[PDB]
């Protein structure tokens, strides 16, 4: 019947989309969110960052979060909780803070055990920590690395475990999905936390790719294997394909071919639980600055009209 049945068939949690609270008054839009066929499990796109639940030091500030949370329940669809600790997206307070190690940690860990804690039992899983790495496998130099060293990472993963025992915890990251010094940084990253002692259960694979571009199933499927070998679940948790401007039918099917192949790879990798777009329609698709020339990124088009990609995500998950 749609992308979350098909997906639930072969043994996936969820297919799900994120969303952002600007669409939120759209009542066309929102009705396809709520759809259950296709949509089983809600990201939200930026309510639950650090900007956005701790704006100014020690304020918490979940309104718009809870507004997220509140929907996804009502539709019975499950959330996964976006994001802990990040160098993006952060308050000058802590970017541009005068710290020590342990006024930093002390810091970071109460953000992380407010923002848990009020989300106790509503969350599949947690982003505890994104983007960690540079692109050459390196630790990027964020004032989390400056200041606390790579400890940071087990801490923030221990200190989200003691907040909530049961949701599951991800180190999320984009450009790890094929080999390469990243996603080898990214295993020993979770070999890391493990041998610190703290509880890391998935890995999430952003999935920002490009028409024409994108890795192909069997070298995803690959990919995917090397994080469940080391103890983790999977998953695709910010897929979206944008496409070098203008759109064009040719386009339109290699798209369809690329997505199509990222829900096979999924589909195909025991402990995948998984694929979350980054929002349905192109008119909401995250398409900044450094990407101008690039648009049209997802499987709904900005009349939130099927595009072929659909077709390929559900020819990908076996329907
Ligand atoms: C900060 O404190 C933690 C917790 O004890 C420790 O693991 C880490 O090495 C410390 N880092 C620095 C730079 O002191």
């Amino acid at each position: 019947a749609g992308l979350n049945t098909a997906a639930k068939a072969k043994g996936l949690k969820y297919f799900g989309s994120a969303t952002d609270n600007p669409e939120l008054t759209d009542s066309a839009y929102v009705a396809q969110l709520s759809n259950t066929d296709d949509f089983g499990q809600i990201t939200p796109g930026n309510s639950m960052k650090w900007d956005a639940t701790e704006p100014s030091q020690n304020s918490f500030s979940f309104a718009n979060g809870d507004a997220v949370v509140n929907l996804a329940n009502k539709n019975g669809q499950l959330m996964r909780c976006h994001t802990l600790v990040w160098h993006s997206q952060l308050p000058n307070w802590v970017s541009s803070g005068s710290w020590t190690n342990a006024t930093l940690l002390a810091a970071m860990k109460n953000h992380i055990t407010n923002v848990v804690t009020h989300y106790k039992g509503k969350c599949y899983a947690w982003d505890v920590v994104n983007e960690a790495l540079n692109e050459d496998g390196t630790f990027r130099n964020s004032v989390f690395y400056q200041i606390i060293g790579p400890a940071y990472i087990p801490i923030a993963f221990a200190t989200a475990a003691a907040a909530d025992p049961d949701v599951k915890l991800y180190y999320n990251d984009y450009n790890i999905e094929y080999s390469g010094a990243k996603a080898t940084a990214a295993q020993n990253i979770v070999k890391m936390i493990k041998a610190y002692g703290a509880k890391i259960d998935g890995v999430g694979l952003q999935a920002h790719f490009i028409v024409g571009s994108t890795p192909s199933q069997s070298d995803l499927t690959t990919v995917l294997k090397g994080y469940t070998a080391l103890g983790v679940e999977v998953a695709y948790t910010e897929l979206d394909i944008k496409m070098q401007l203008p759109s064009t039918a040719a386009k339109l099917a290699q798209q369809s071919t690329d997505f199509q192949g990222v829900a096979a790879a999924c589909v195909s990798t025991t402990g995948c639980v998984g694929v979350t777009i980054w929002d349905w329609t192109d008119k909401y698709s995250w398409v900044p600055s450094v990407f101008q020339g690039y648009g049209a990124p997802l499987p709904w088009d900005e009349n939130y009209v099927k595009k072929p990609a659909y077709d390929g995500l559900m020819a990908g998950l076996g329907a």
